[PDB]
């Protein structure tokens, strides 16, 4: 796993340029390779042995899940201590959702592609749980194709993506149904181009209500694609069901999201 990863000295990089902010991420040019890469640096003053080993474990999990819809990893830098990855020109889904209204065919393709990447992770032996999926992690290339990132918590404003069973049970064991819930909240963001619970001031009250089956407000059926929109709303609702075992698998999810992209 960690054998094929390279070590980068910072002299190989140039034109450092912020994109993140967690840990500052930079678009860097590799001068010899004549292409761009992304480097996530440490957020601290001194990077001890815990970080170095965590950053390595994060790298190795990315290499383990090498796939079309998963962000590629190249290696670790030591000069500044950072993780060296593929650069994606368009950036996060969060930024894209805030920038302008997106055509529905693209919305459906983003959801499908995200679902296919998540399904890949869950098909691994053993399954790889993402556990941090949100629009800030979902990256888009120059032609708006998805690659999933952020494997730092794999095995703040993130309360909205947290399953209700994680609020009910102190230290429940993580499972595939955690990711399925988060994916539902990702769908809601694609449907509305809004952030979930943006209006609400009482963070705790909403968390308590969520344990009883409270969710982001259902959007209306859209005009341009009312059948597919209705179908996606329904799928979203099953994916955010209060009972984890009623929620669909990503095998079942991908079958359905694929049909939304047909025609
Ligand atoms: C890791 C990574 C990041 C990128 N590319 C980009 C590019 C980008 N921008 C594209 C250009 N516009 C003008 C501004 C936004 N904005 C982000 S915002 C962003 C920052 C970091 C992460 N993910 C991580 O932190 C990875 C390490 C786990 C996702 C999105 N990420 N390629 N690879
Ligand atoms: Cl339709």
């Amino acid at each position: 796993a960690l054998g094929l990863l390279r070590t980068f000295d910072a002299g190989e990089f140039a034109g450092w340029e912020k994109v993140g902010s967690f840990g500052q991420v930079y678009k860097v040019r590799h001068v010899h390779w004549k292409t761009w890469l992304a480097i996530k640096c440490s957020p601290s003053l001194h990077v001890d042995d815990r970080e170095r080993m965590e950053l390595l474990e994060e790298a190795k999990k990315m290499e383990m899940a090498k796939f079309r819809y998963i962000l590629p990893v190249y290696g670790i830098c030591q000069e500044p201590v950072g993780l060296v990855m593929e650069y994606m020109e368009t950036g996060s889904l969060e930024k894209l959702l805030a920038s302008e209204p997106l055509p529905w065919d693209l919305r459906f393709r983003i959801v499908h592609e995200t679902a296919v990447g998540m399904n890949f992770l869950h098909c691994m032996s053993p399954p790889l749980l993402h556990l941090n999926l949100k629009p800030a992690n979902i990256l888009l290339d120059a032609h708006y194709h998805v690659k999933i990132s952020d494997f730092g918590l794999a095995k703040f404003g993130t309360i909205a993506y947290l399953p209700p069973e994680r609020i009910r049970e102190k230290s429940r064991l993580f499972d595939t149904k955690h990711d399925v819930y988060s994916f539902a909240i990702v769908i809601w963001g694609v449907l509305t181009q809004k952030k979930p619970f943006a209006d609400e001031k009482n963070i705790l009250h909403i968390m308590m209500k969520v344990v009883k089956g409270h969710r982001p407000e259902l959007p209306p059926i859209c005009r341009p694609r009312p059948r597919a929109c209705a179908s996606l709303i329904g799928l979203m609702q099953r994916c955010w069901h209060a009972d984890p075992q009623v929620r669909p698998t990503f095998q079942e999810i991908t079958s359905e999201t694929e049909d939304l992209c047909e025609k």
